[PDB]
């Protein structure tokens, strides 16, 4: 919730 | 992106 | 109790 | 989610 990614 | 938060 | 998740 | 509180 504010991170990014991608998992 | 896939887990929660909030920050 | 007011923060998020998930566990 | 899950612990509990109150905050
Ligand atoms: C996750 O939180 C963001 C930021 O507030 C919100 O815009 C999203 O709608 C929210 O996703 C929902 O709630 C999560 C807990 C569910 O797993 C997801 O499927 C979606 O309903
Ligand atoms: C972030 O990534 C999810 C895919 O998991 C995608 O659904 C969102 O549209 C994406 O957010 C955009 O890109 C990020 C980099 C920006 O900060 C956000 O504002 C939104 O434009
Ligand atoms: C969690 O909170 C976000 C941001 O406020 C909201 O967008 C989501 O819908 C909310 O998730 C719901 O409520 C929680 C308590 C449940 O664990 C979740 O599965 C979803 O129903
Ligand atoms: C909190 O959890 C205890 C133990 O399981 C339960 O006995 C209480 O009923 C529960 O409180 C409710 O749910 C929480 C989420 C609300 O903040 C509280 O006001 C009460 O409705
Ligand atoms: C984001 C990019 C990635 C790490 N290559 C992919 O595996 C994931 C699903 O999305
Ligand atoms: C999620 C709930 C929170 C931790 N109490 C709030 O400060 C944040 C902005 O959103
Ligand atoms: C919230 C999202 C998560 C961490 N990917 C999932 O494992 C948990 C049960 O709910
Ligand atoms: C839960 C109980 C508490 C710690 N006394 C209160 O201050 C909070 C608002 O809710
Ligand atoms: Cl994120
Ligand atoms: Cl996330
Ligand atoms: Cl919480
Ligand atoms: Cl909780």
């Amino acid at each position: 919730x504010x991170n990014x990614x991608y998992x």
